[PDB]
């Protein structure tokens, strides 16, 4: 990984450290990218809930997972579960769970450092992950995206800013996800939201994700030609909104 500073630099030593998993998947790899892309096709909202019982932000509830799953399942496009552990409260167990108990496609949300954790979100039932390109080299983003797709997933490249998007286009990233989300201050910055979705191609999937809570920031991204929207705290407080966003 890069050279770290802060809660990232711990999340990425225990990444680092955290052993593979015993797990089988119980079916086939289903495309979020494509699932995206059908759901754009049919003129429906494609919405990505999130379930985590923490952030580093300061998100602190208890909701059982697989029950929000079943709840979201006939409303999102897919789903992303948290896995990484201290700072969220995640568990790869929380993935066995859902990805075994409905039949969207699912992202494995964590910091991935390396190929044996993509190894477990691919036992554990995940479609695919994020790779960040704050936490990574150039050179790991390439070693990653290939090993992902050598197990048939797309994975999603995670940008903040316009420098890691020249990396992610270099590296022949077809997936996006443009976070609002500060690392530091972990704070929602939108200040290069609209610049940075104008600048991304027409061959890449486009996801935002930046706190979104209300019906009227999601059609002005559509405008924008965002794809699908990452929705995550405002879901895990009030998971009945999910008919606001796709109605
Ligand atoms: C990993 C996987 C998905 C993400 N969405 N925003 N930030 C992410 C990091």
């Amino acid at each position: 990984p890069r050279y770290l500073k802060g809660w990232l630099e711990d999340v990425v030593q225990r990444s680092q450290r955290r052993p593979s998993v015993r797990a089988s998947r119980q079916r086939p790899i289903i495309s979020l990218k494509e699932r995206i892309l059908e759901f754009n096709k049919r003129n429906i909202t494609a919405i990505m809930a999130v379930y985590k019982r923490k952030s580093p932000s300061g998100l602190d509830v208890e909701r059982d997972p697989i029950e929000y799953a079943k709840f979201m399942e006939r409303g999102v496009v897919g789903l992303a579960i948290l896995t990484e552990e201290k700072y969220f409260n995640g568990s790869y167990e929380d993935l066995r769970k859902i990805a075994s108990s409905v039949s969207v496609p699912i992202l494995m949300w964590d910091i991935i450092v390396k190929e044996s954790q993509i190894d477990d979100a691919y036992n554990l039932g995940a479609d695919t992950v994020g790779l960040i390109v704050k936490i990574l080299t150039e050179r790991e983003l390439e070693s990653l995206l290939e090993y992902a797709r050598s197990l048939g997933m797309e994975p999603a490249i995670v940008i903040h800013d316009e420098n890691d998007l020249d990396i992610a286009l270099r590296i022949g990233a077809r997936f996006i996800i443009i976070t609002s989300h500060d690392l530091e201050t972990l704070e929602i910055n939108n200040e290069n939201q609209r610049k940075l979705i104008s600048m991304i191609p027409s061959n890449v999937v486009k996801v935002v994700a930046s706190g979104i809570s209300e019906r009227n920031e999601i059609e002005e991204l559509y405008k924008l030609g965002v794809n699908a929207f990452e929705i995550g705290t405002s879901l895990m407080r009030n998971p009945e909104k999910i008919k606001e966003f796709i109605q």
